[PDB]
């Protein structure tokens, strides 16, 4: 009775209806899951609507549809014409994002621009979390994570750095000449991803912060949140960002 306002009625994801458009993916546990991901609610966090277990279901998590799909994607899309304004709208979405998540105490883990979505107000929700998660991810993952295997939101911040720097190379693949089990080799030689081209030298500051070698030194999202509200109230939108020819 607990999953009940959870449930509702009359893998790999697919279309659906209620009318509102949404996305329908496909024991004890998975009741569970639901409740708690019913409990997360920020505009920058995907909502859970509700699930299908009846009758028997498979069982179905139903999701809001997200008219514009996937951070990644969008960004990259050359029929896209973003603006240093924009992506650093972007960015500070996440960064509300995780810091409502991380207020609830959730380790994300696979914090990325692939895992976080868009509705057709180009709201970004954090995605790719509770029943909705699926499938490394090496290239966005703190050190010491990779390290130890231990998880916080001080590796989620790290991770968000790694996310920054998709935004501002519109969707560039992080040190693509690095291969992931040699990731920890290269960072131990005393190296960073690059600042973008279109990466403001504030913004690039913020990332540099953010992949601190001691996790205690991060900023917190909410200290993210502020410093990147400031940076974003600077631009107006006149600055287009391209794509790089190498990636
Ligand atoms: O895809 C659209 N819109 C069409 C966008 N088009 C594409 C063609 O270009 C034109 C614009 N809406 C959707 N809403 C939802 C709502 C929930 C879910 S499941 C889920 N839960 N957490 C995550 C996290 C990430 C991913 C994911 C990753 C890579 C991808 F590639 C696509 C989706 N899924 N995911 C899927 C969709 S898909």
């Amino acid at each position: 009775q607990a999953v009940q306002h959870v449930v509702i009625g009359p893998g790999c994801v697919y279309h659906g209806t209620l009318k509102i458009h949404c996305a329908v993916k496909s024991v004890s546990q998975f009741l569970t899951e639901g409740i708690i991901m019913k409990d997360f609610s920020h505009p920058n966090v995907l909502s859970l609507l509700g699930i299908c277990l009846r009758s028997e279901g498979s069982p179905l998590v139903v999701l809001p549809y997200m008219k514009h799909g996937d951070l990644r994607n969008f960004i990259r899309n050359e029929t896209h014409n973003p603006t240093v304004k924009d992506l650093i709208g972007f960015g500070l979405q996440v960064a509300k994002g995780m810091k409502f998540l991380a207020s609830k105490k959730f380790v994300h883990r696979d914090l990325a621009a692939r895992n976080c979505m868009l509705d057709e107000k180009f709201t970004v929700k954090v995605a790719d979390f509770g029943l909705a998660r699926d499938m490394l991810p090496v290239k966005w993952t703190a050190l010491e994570s990779l390290q130890t295997q231990k998880f916080t939101t001080k590796s989620d911040v790290w991770s968000f750095g790694v996310l920054l720097w998709e935004l501002m190379t519109r969707g560039a693949p992080p040190y693509p000449d690095v291969n992931t089990f040699d990731i920890t080799v290269y960072l131990l030689q005393g190296r960073r991803l690059l600042q973008p081209e279109y990466c403001p030298d504030p913004l690039y500051e913020v990332m540099l912060k953010c992949w601190h070698p001691k996790a205690e030194m991060r900023p917190s999202f909410s200290e993210l949140v502020s410093r990147i509200s400031a940076i974003f109230s600077t631009f107006i939108g006149e600055h287009y960002v391209h794509v790089n020819a190498t990636y």
